[PDB]
């Protein structure tokens, strides 16, 4: 298989759909991945990528993160939740991510983008929430640990909501660095978790980084604020950690056009191209992006285009607001205790 960008998609993930078939009444809908896929087709980006076949995760693979009971309950269906197809679709999302992750980790592909639903980052050990059932990215990381002896994994979560599930999965593990940029507003946004002072536990202390933006939408966060977060917090810590593989929980709901509580921020789709490019400089370019949140179809299609374009190696000022500066300072202050690059902050 050609050493280029990988894509994974599967039409059976469209069948995690309520029988009413409405986008309106359920914002995590089939049209999210359908629209991204055709956008990558239309722009000729699919033709420059290796499109790999996906599969269902085994119950055993799901049990690297979730309890047996949870994997039986949402991973099998004897006689939104589609009573026929959701169990299969949720398993497909995990297995598609896993397949792409391994091809990149082994050197078979350069990098990749997983066009998957339902999303994963809110799913805890025994609890689904936020339209997530199994944590696809966490399962893929665990499998890298158990089947490829990957010593250091960076998980970057740039979905605008905190990935409570992923934080839980690796909270005591120093070999996985979980790094979330999210709207936090002192605990008063969705889900409500992800404080800057949650740094990990036991051997994992210092290896959970919550880049929690606080101060609400006054003014709302934008390109300059995320670029500054990347320059002052994300990349210094990510570089010092020196990961062997990068996984990105890539929600696009920070993009302009997501009203609160689905978003509230003013990132441009282009900015995600620039963030992707910055993460590609780590881990010998071994990076996989998996779709998490993001609702508005033009926003997520634009941001996907810019990420996949950046992954292929193509190409395409302002001070950060006082709320953002205060937020970054709170994080740097906490993490000065654990990271040499922030010792003097
Ligand atoms: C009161 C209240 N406020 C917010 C939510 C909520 C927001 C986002 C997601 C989710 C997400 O983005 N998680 O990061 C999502 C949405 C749409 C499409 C896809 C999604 F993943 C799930 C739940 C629930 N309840
Ligand atoms: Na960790
Ligand atoms: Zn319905
Ligand atoms: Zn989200």
């Amino acid at each position: 298989p050609r050493f280029t960008t990988g894509l994974v998609y599967d039409t059976l993930m469209l069948k995690h759909q309520c029988t009413c078939g409405s986008s309106s009444s359920h914002p995590e809908h089939a049209g999210r991945i359908q629209s991204i896929w055709s956008r990558l087709q239309e722009t000729g980006l699919r033709g420059k990528c290796e499109c790999i076949r996906g599969r269902k995760a085994t119950l055993e693979e799901l049990q690297t993160v979730h309890s047996e009971a949870h994997t039986l309950l949402y991973g099998t269906n004897p006689l939104i939740w589609n009573e026929v197809h959701s169990a299969g679709a949720a398993r497909l999302a995990v297995g598609c991510v896993v397949e792409l992750v391994f091809k990149v980790a082994t050197g078979e592909l350069k990098n990749g983008f997983a066009v998957v639903r339902p999303p994963g980052h809110h799913a805890e050990e025994s609890t689904p929430m936020g339209f997530c059932y199994f944590n696809s990215v966490a399962v893929a990381a665990k499998l890298l640990q158990q089947r490829l002896s990957v010593s250091k994994i960076l998980i970057v979560d740039w979905d605008v909501h905190h990935g409570n599930g992923t934080q839980q999965a690796f909270y005591s593990d120093p070999s996985v660095l979980y790094m979330s940029l999210h709207r936090y507003d002192d605990g008063n946004f969705f889900p409500g978790s992800g404080a800057p002072d949650e740094v990990g536990t036991g051997p994992g202390v210092g290896f959970n980084v919550n880049m929690a933006f606080t101060g609400g939408l006054d003014p709302p966060m934008g390109d300059a604020e995320y670029l500054a977060a990347f320059r002052t917090v994300v990349m210094p810590i990510a570089s010092e950690f020196a990961p062997d593989v990068v996984l990105v929980s890539s929600g696009f709901d920070a993009v302009e056009g997501h009203p609160t509580p689905l978003g509230g921020y003013n990132l441009s789709a282009r900015c995600f191209g620039y963030l992707t490019k910055q993460l590609m400089g780590l881990a010998g370019g071994r990076i996989v992006l998996a779709l998490e949140g993001g609702h508005d179809l033009t926003a997520i299609c634009d941001a996907s285009e810019a990420c996949v374009s950046a992954l292929l190696g193509n190409e395409l000022q302002q001070r950060p607001n006082a709320n953002a500066v205060r937020s970054m300072e709170k994080v740097m202050e906490i993490h000065s205790k654990y990271w040499r690059c922030l010792q003097r902050h």
